[PDB]
RNA sequence: GGGGCCAUGAUCGAGAGGGACGGCCGGGGGCAUUCGUAUUGCGCCGCUAGAGGUGAAAUUCUUGGACCGGCGCAAGACGGA
């Protein structure tokens, strides 16, 4: 892709900050073509840290060395948690991970939080006396 | 059987009630219709090895392609803010 000036190559980074895990998933423009995806849980041996900023850091820092090779040099962030039925509040690993960009030297640009959000939900998991413990 | 006569005979309508009428009001009820994102399943494409879950793990699901991205198909619930 040459582009005068060396332009930004925007892309759209999906970052599923949930818990127990984190996805930091480079996608182009349209998203049906995949750059480079790399989770928490490729980074780390154990699993009670999946979800830790550490370990979406790493990622974060493996995604970024992969679209500069192919020349991508902005990207798009679209922050998700796990929405739908479950909790809808981000994991840990999203303020590592989108920092993590930022400071591997890649530009961000128009931040927006794409969060499955019901207009009326499904029941969900536990009983009707919750999560008890 | 025909007339005369009486001040000729009906208390009030309740800050009781019923009924009517008037312009409104309401997630009131029944029927029909429309829409909304999610959830699960399925098809195609991309990339990739874990993904699920937990205090920690395991059962489970994974190179016959899971989880994740995009496209749009079906079904039944439900009607968030």
């Amino acid at each position: 892709p040459q582009v005068a000036e060396g332009e930004n190559v925007f892309g759209v980074c999906h970052i599923f900050a949930s818990f127990n895990d984190t996805f930091v998933h480079v996608t182009d423009l349209s998203g049906k073509e995949t750059i480079c995806r790399v989770t928490g849980g490729m980074k780390v041996k154990a699993d009670r840290d999946e979800s830790s900023p550490y370990a979406a850091m790493l990622a974060a820092q493996d995604v970024a060395q992969k679209c500069k090779e192919l020349g991508i040099t902005a990207l798009h962030i679209k922050l998700r948690a796990t929405g739908g039925n479950r909790t809808k509040t981000p994991g840990p690993g999203a303020q590592s991970a989108l920092r993590a960009l930022a400071r591997s030297g890649m530009k961000i640009g128009r931040i927006e939080d794409v969060t499955p959000i019901p207009s009326d939900s499904t029941r969900r998991k536990g009983g009707r006396r919750g999560r008890r413990l």
